[PDB]
């Protein structure tokens, strides 16, 4: 067979087994608890339902597809589908929300260890996506939620699109997409690779050094190609030391297999979270609570 089978298991939920509890977003997502028939178990989940359009059922099914296949740590879980009246999506609530509004929020708590951390795990899921063969196409600062501070989990798949054991790129066509986290091939010949998932990293990153702020805040977006051909990228960041920003700077190569691969980003970016202090300079760095061997890298993150 060309391809693998995928059988992931498609658990669909009695809409009694819910007891949604409120609004967290307005599609509308909710909070709840699911509690499984019988079992002594009580989960936290949000549900994500949309009136209903034929076109709107065949979307977020495309999306609960994807969600189901994908069993990383640092990747959310799809727990089941709801078929009521409107088709809802349930997945593992994550308290404290995505990651952009987080650090926004928190700004004068986030130390360097955190920083550095989120980093490697957004890596991390995001080497599993790509193992899995799945080019996520809307990787953001946005669409990854927070489990608790210690622990994120990129989200959103929506977007993402399976390759072939011998297909390498994704062509897109119509339908809105987010010109700033774009990788250059994705905005002149909408072609999406891991490595174009790479640049959106990349991004990524420097939204999370720079507290949540705006790409580009003020240049619109029909620009962007062109400000991008004549050499010009985001800014280093305030607290990046020029070995971190030269890493963001890498994944902007034009030549996109110049960029690194996640599975490097994940050694690099261990390594400094080694020694966080090295690498970026907060100030008032070490008193922050939120509820040679230079080369050295543990096994758990040495993925080839």
């Amino acid at each position: 067979s060309g391809e693998a089978p995928n059988q992931a298991l498609l658990r669909i939920l009695k809409e009694t087994e819910f007891k949604k509890i409120k609004v967290l977003g307005s599609g509308t997502v909710y909070k709840g608890l699911w509690i499984p028939e019988g079992e002594k178990v009580k989960i936290p989940v949000a549900i994500k339902e949309l009136a209903t359009s034929p076109k709107a059922n065949k979307e977020i099914l495309d999306e609960a597809y994807v969600m189901a296949s994908v069993d990383n740590p640092h990747v959310c879980r799809l727990l089941g589908i709801c078929l009521t009246s409107t088709v809802q999506l349930i997945t593992q609530l994550m308290p404290f929300g995505c990651l952009l509004d987080y650090v926004r929020e928190h700004k004068d708590n986030i130390g360097s260890q955190y920083l550095l951390n989120w980093c490697v795990q957004i890596a991390k899921g995001m080497n599993y996506l790509e193992d899995r063969r799945l080019v996520h196409r809307d990787l953001a600062a946005r669409n990854v939620l927070v489990k608790t501070p210690q622990h994120v989990k990129i989200t959103d798949f929506g977007l993402a699109k399976l390759l072939g054991a011998e297909e390498k790129e994704y062509h897109a066509e119509g339908g809105k997409v987010p010109i700033k986290w774009m990788a250059l091939e994705s905005i002149l010949h909408r072609i999406y690779t891991h490595q174009s998932d790479v640049w959106s990293y990349g991004v990524t990153v420097w939204e999370l050094m720079t507290f949540g702020s705006k790409p580009y805040d003020g240049i619109p977006a029909s620009e962007i190609s062109s400000i991008l051909e004549k050499g010009e990228r985001l800014p280093q960041p305030p607290i990046c030391t020029i070995d971190v920003y030269m890493i963001m700077v890498k994944c902007w190569m034009i030549d996109a297999d110049s960029r690194p691969k996640f599975r490097e980003l994940i050694i690099e970016f261990s390594k400094m979270a080694r020694d966080p202090q090295r690498y970026l300079v907060i100030q008032g760095d070490e008193r922050m609570h939120l509820p040679d061997m230079d080369d050295v890298v543990d096994a758990d993150e040495y993925l080839i």
